[PDB]
């Protein structure tokens, strides 16, 4: 049942060649044979597949030869565990990291059809939601481009969050079946589920511990191959999906149980259901919980398997083969989420392999790494152990134990330290017990860091303080970084020509070599050919704007742009003062120079979120006065853009010239978007904190727009009062704006509709939005005289471009890779044709 | 968005080349690139759906031509509606009628794999469950083959009927979950669901009734192409899956109404769950009714649309498009389960149409035609008209107002024959409104037709007696036919290998050619040959016992089977009798010559028979002791077959010497099976009706081991008294026996388990067993002498071979298409390079 005949099975042949000729073969074999269609019938969605599953075949091609090669080689495996995994489309992104767009286009072209037309079939993956995943999405892109061995594992969430509409000014959130017609870009693994158990009971045997009278459910893995960057590397990102062990019940279906015989069903697949379900009760807080530990014990299940599997893998040889499994796997803990991991990896080699509790918690912390990317000590993850010992017994005994373990060696230096203790316990003992999660991961993994420079000392010495102390060189610091390749090459494929034809390609996989246009700075000539770039960038979104919002745009407009999700902290209500505070500016009398912006603001309010949603209210209402104004014309447009996500991120972005990142000081460890907006050629208005603190010390704070109070500022405010009466007064076009919004100028059918937005921003604020408003309009001004002259508002967004190189994920890994992973980056190309 | 550069897209290229250095490349492509796994990893199913879809191209570039053709020639389409589609496997059989299995064989045993492993993978189509399924699954099969636009229309049934497990010799039901792993021969079609309304209200308005308030469930359809043996003419089977119009709803979920979110979604699925659902309560039933109108609407609105898509089709010349609609359509009515076709073409007709009710009742009677298999009046479907006026409304008054345009013309020619009218009124008024479906079938259809010769007569003049000789031409005759290809070339390669080396090949399309076989008739040296191909097939079958019963098998033994369903009409308790009897015989003492042989009885019990059941549990209980029995030894071997169906049957059929066929005179009225085993080679035991009528009229009654009460002398006891209590006493092997079973004989453990089906038989008896068991046993001891000479018994196989040609299905359906369908078949060639 082997053979050298069966050598006869491979893709030797039919991997490889991949000229115009060829893909037109396959496109044809796919519409008519996989989708079972001709061009009679075919819709244009049908199209798309056949071009998608096309591309699919050279990408598996490569993820095959990938696999093969490490399955050879034996290297440290990184594991991402993420609970959010943002992807965005796929195909564009695939065309140019294997480098088929060229050749599709022509073939696509020759069979007369409209690729563009094509790729906008393509659903937005219901995968993440928003930064924590975005960053996941730019790393599994990363370890691919940099040739390491790496694993994305997460939860195939059957409709994602939810997909955002705005239908009369409002917000209504609509449910994301992104899989309506099906995912081309995954594969399912039917013979390969992995049980999942809940609730049960403990029993203390005498061969062992066992957790018996359990409900199980399976997790389904779906696999999707993220390719590299030129390099035929391609990896894996493998989600589950909740399934039922027997998914239909016959004995029921005779009995007219119709509820019953599909009963387990239901209650198994709200696990991968939705991203995020409404915790404000015990039903929905305890599914976040089945669905942090359904994550969990499927990944290390299978994590455990191919590590046995592995060529030095298993036996005796090999004294205990675990031995040498934090030498061969590297978990990465993203965020808190998947801190179950380590209780699971514990019980996984206590119970099950029976090794001593001492050796598998030193196997443990080695294999183990966390990240922290909040900051707040008020928003870490805590659980009820009540909670956790309803639904996971065995495991509240481990994480007591591991405590236990934890607590004595504290007395073990601090023997009369009462409350360095109760300090540093997982378990926070009160009117309701609770288990520090981030604690837990702490304890339980060998390196912990932060996502930006300050965020990582605050981490470290502030919040962590008893931690670092213990052990200084656990906590370290990784800045966030953004891929070069769908947001450069993939979505501003102008700006990134420009960019080679004057400094080559190398700059692709080695962003920092954008210092080398600093050599450009005196040239006019490139400016002039950078500008250009911008507004060809802006053509193109105005139209999309047109045909979408049905919305006059200027595309000599300066296009000031704040996308991210609609919350108190992030502003954007700071944004729409002065957005009405330029319209009356206008209303003053016309002929007074006003320099034309298109004012964009989006993103997306949580469903419980009153405030949030108001404000979007607020955005959108003054937008259809301001737009609707014959006065105002051509002179500003506001724009509140639908659904905000990674498609359409690349859209906005490279056409974006001020991107707004203006969230009150202290209130942002890191700012992805920021950098995004900087590699595309936009210039930053933003505070100084998070993500513009680096980006400041990268080109110069002389060259981004800071401006307001900065964290010390804020903290000597909130010492003394912020009395939002003051400035209201204090501030003449502040007074008109706020007096408009109380009194109804912007809702005349509903003039009392703000008066909630009103009654926070005073008596109830929390992020100062007077405070800043006239520091924030000043800086504003600043951007309009600058935006006047091309020259000087080019030589800087040079500037910015220029110094954006260290903001690549592509160094972020390399940190990771050298810092806590132990695994070492490779250039070689993988051989299709070994 | 078209021009002649989209005539690129084309299978031009990858269609026709079907030589083994391609078929191997196809294999690689869809082992790598579908199933996304390589040889290092990839199981036994992964190859199966490998050469599944490799064959599956060849079979959908001759789908895409065969339909590119019918939309060329615009022939009239026949609609094959049936409630049940007994597929069995598609591996195999389409590799033969698509003449592909020659190459593949060396295909894959160039890539190391061994064939007959890869399709024993294969699961049978959970679509069918009997005859009525197995006739139509015949018929597609004969519909392609004669080269007829023809499709089939049902359900997908997610779970089929169910499978039959055998544990500690009772029958147990599991779940038919055929779907777990996929099938690769469907397609399903996202892009195109059908609306299918339920309950709501009729609302009368001014532009015509309206049907309001409804419950929408989607229509999901999935197609298979359905190949003709060696003509390319691939045809399509079209099976409906019930979901809901939005399967899942977000605020529910937000709620933690994790129930109610997918609410809609489980009633839907209820639908296409299973085949024949326990209808013993209203709930069961009225999911029948929903099963039925689920078929009959989402079909009649595909046919619309593809007529009014047609060439011809749709516009203004064409005065009322539909005024050629029975001229381009016709619809099977196969038994009474899709009769609301009738009701709904009119809906659709009168309501949206809006085609005057005469038009369209004249357009309706010349599209339907009926089928009748049940001739017992007792069995004729019934429906509440409270069931039918609460789930569809606006069809209770269409069934209405047809019936009253039925029962007005019979006053107006029965003016005074007030018991004519409530004889043949579509509806029964008693302490419960019911109506007869088989009225609005025959009402609503231009033809009607029986299954065998006295079957078709005392449907026309019998049951239908008032309804016949309003119109005599309505009621045809059409004999049951079976397919050559799966029954014969399939199944039995050895025979058709025998039988083409003599006469040829055109047998196989013209199977009455078989009677050349009669020129062999004196020679000895074939009937050598053709005893040596029984003896290939039992020496395989054998394997097959002995592996799967692990019961030692003597290959000389004669293999007495019975395979049908578990019944007490059906008898296989007369031949457990006889099975006991012929140990008792052995019991007498041993020496005496007795012709060894394996009783095979097979055989799906109804989860509420509670006889039939235990009729199981007898004859496995028989089977234990004669078989454990150091006695009887290699003399007598007794097998239940666990979950009978199509490829079981393929597979023991091949293998059988002696059908038995012994079910009670007058409850048969035809015998698909029958027809299968004397094709290949096996004698018939059986009672002169149903099927073995017919057989007899061709080979002649000499040749069949006729015996029993014949129809007449079972209607002459019906009339004096069925007295179980004489034969038992005056029979001295049948009270030994009855005795045995009574006293626990066959039951130590438990004495009194069979003591149900000894009161039955006695008391409460209804077929007879005792009354044809002394004529049954002696009828069997003529087959064993018989069997002791292998010239005399080869001699009239031949000559039951030689005599099978007309049970065709090719002949059948020539009759239909010849005088119902009005469609000529074909013998040409579909051109894949055209
Ligand atoms: N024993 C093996 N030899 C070679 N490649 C392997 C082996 N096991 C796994 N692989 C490769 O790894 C891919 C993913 O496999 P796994 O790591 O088992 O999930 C498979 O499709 C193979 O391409
Ligand atoms: N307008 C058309 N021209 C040619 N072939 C057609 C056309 N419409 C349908 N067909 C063929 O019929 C198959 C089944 O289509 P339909 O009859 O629309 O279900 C399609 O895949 C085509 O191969
Ligand atoms: C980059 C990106 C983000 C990043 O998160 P912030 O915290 O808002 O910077 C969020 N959403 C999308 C669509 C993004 O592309
Ligand atoms: C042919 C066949 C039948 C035919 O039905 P009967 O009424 O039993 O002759 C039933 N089941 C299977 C598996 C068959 O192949
Ligand atoms: O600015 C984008 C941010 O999104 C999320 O908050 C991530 O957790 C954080 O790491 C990232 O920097
Ligand atoms: O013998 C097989 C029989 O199976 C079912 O009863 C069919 O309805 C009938 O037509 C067929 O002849």
């Amino acid at each position: 049942t082997d053979q050298e005949k069966r050598r006869q099975i491979s893709i030797r042949g039919i991997v490889g060649v991949e000229n115009v000729a060829e893909l037109k073969k396959s496109f044809n074999r796919h519409l008519h044979f996989t989708l079972v269609k001709d061009r009679n019938v075919a819709t244009t969605r049908d199209y798309y597949f056949a071009l998608a599953h096309t591309v699919r075949d050279h990408l598996v091609g490569r993820w095959i030869r990938t696999q093969q090669h490490y399955y050879d080689k034996c290297p440290k495996r990184v594991y991402y565990l993420s609970l959010e995994f943002y992807m965005g489309r796929t195909l564009q992104n695939t065309m140019i990291n294997l480098g088929l767009q060229n050749a599709c286009d022509e073939a696509i072209y020759q069979l007369g059809l409209d690729i563009e037309e094509l790729e906008e079939i393509e659903e937005d993956a219901g995968l993440g939601n928003g930064g924590l995943g975005r960053l996941a999405a730019c790393f599994l892109d990363s370890m691919a481009t940099l040739g390491l061995a790496a694993y994305g594992y997460g939860i195939r969430y059957e409709y994602g969050i939810f997909n955002q509409k705005i239908r009369d000014g409002w917000q209504v959130e609509e449910a994301d079946d992104w899989l309506r017609y099906g995912n081309p870009w995954e594969k399912s693994r039917p013979e390969f589920m992995l049980p999942v158990h809940f609730y049960g009971k403990v029993e203390h045997t005498n061969t062992g511990t066992k957790w018996i009278d359990t409900q199980v459910v399976l997790a389904l893995p779906y696999d999707t191959p993220v390719p590299g960057y030129m390099n035929n590397t391609v990896n894996t990102m493998r989600l589950w999906s909740a399934r039922a062990p027997n998914d239909f019940n016959l004995r029921d279906f005779n009995v007219g149980d119709y509820i019953q015989a599909v009963l387990d069903r239901n209650l198994a697949e709200n696990i991968s259901r939705v991203l995020y379900p409404n915790d404000n009760f015990f039903e929905g807080k305890e599914l976040r919980l089945k669905q942090e530990y359904f994550v969990v014990a499927a990944t290390l299940q299978d994590i455990i398997r191919r590590f046995k599997a592995s060529k030095f893998g298993s036996t005796r040889g090999a004294g205990t083969v675990f031995d040498a499994f934090p030498d061969q796997v590297a978990i990465q803990l993203n965020d808190t989420h998947p801190a179950l991991a380590i209780p699971e990896l514990m019980r996984i080699f206590v119970d099950i392999e029976k090794l001593p509790w001492s050796k598998a918690w030193e196997l443990t912390q080695k294999t183990f790494a966390y990240t922290n990317h909040t900051v707040l000590p008020e928003a870490l993850e805590r659980w009820p152990v009540d909670l956790v010992e309803k639904l996971l017994p065995r495991h509240l005994e481990i994480i007591y134990e591991i405590n236990q373990k934890h607590l004595d060696r504290i007395v073990a230096l601090f023997p009369k330290d009462v409350d360095r203790l109760r300090r540093m316990s997982l378990i926070e003992e009160e009117g309701s017990k609770r288990i520090n999660m981030a604690h837990l991961c702490i304890v339980g993994s060998h390196a912990v860091n932060g996502v930006a420079k300050i965020h990582s000392d605050i981490v470290k010495t502030k919040v962590f303080k008893d931690f670092s102390e213990l052990e200084p060189d656990k906590f370290q610091n990784k800045t966030n970084g953004i891929t070069p390749r769908r947001w450069l090459l993939l979505c501003n494929p102008g700006l990134a020509e420009l960019i080679a034809e004057k400094i080559g390609e190398d700059y692709v996989k080695d962003l920092s070599q954008l210092t080398k246009l600093h050599s450009f700075l005196g040239d006019d000539v490139f400016l002039r050919e950078l500008a250009k770039v911008k507004q060809e960038n802006k053509l193109k979104f105005s139209q999309f704007l047109e045909t979408e919002y049905k919305v006059k745009i200027n595309p000599s407009s300066m296009f000031d742009v704040q996308v991210k999700r609609i919350h108190e902290y992030k502003r954007q209500l700071l944004n729409c003062l002065h957005v009405i505070t330029m319209y009356n500016r206008i209303k003053k009398d016309p002929k007074k120079l006003f320099v034309p912006r298109t004012v964009i603001i989006g993103g997306k309010a949580a469903p419980g979120y009153h405030m949030a949603k108001m404000i979007i209210k607020l955005i959108t209402s003054v937008a259809d006065v301001v737009n609707n104004d014959p006065m105002v014309g051509s002179k500003l447009k506001v724009i509140f853009l639908e659904n905000y996500r990674v498609s359409l991120a690349e859209k906005v972005i490279p056409a974006t010239d001020l991107s707004e990142q203006i969230s009150t000081a202290g209130t942002e460890a890191s700012g992805t978007g920021n950098m995004k907006f900087m590699l595309n050629g936009a210039l930053t208005i933003g505070t100084m904190d998070g993500a513009n603190v680096e980006m400041a010390e990268e080109a110069g704070e002389e060259n981004l727009f800071i401006f307001g109070m900065r964290i010390d500022d804020v903290a000597a405010l909130d010492k003394k009062g912020y009395e939002a009466k003051e400035y209201y007064e204090a501030l003449p076009e502040l007074k008109l704006v706020i007096d408009q919004i109380d009194n109804g100028f912007f809702s005349p059918k509903q003039p009392d509709l703000f008066k909630d937005i009103i009654n926070m921003l005073f008596y109830h604020d929390r992020f100062k939005v007077f405070a800043d408003y006239e520091a924030y309009v000043k800086c504003q001004d600043k951007v309009s005289q600058l935006y006047m002259n091309p020259k000087a508002w080019n030589t800087m967004v040079l500037k910015n471009i220029a110094a954006s190189g260290k903001f690549s994920s592509d160094r972020t890994i390399k940190e990771y890779a050298q810092n806590i992973w132990n695994v070492e980056p490779s250039d070689l190309k993988i051989s299709l044709s070994n």
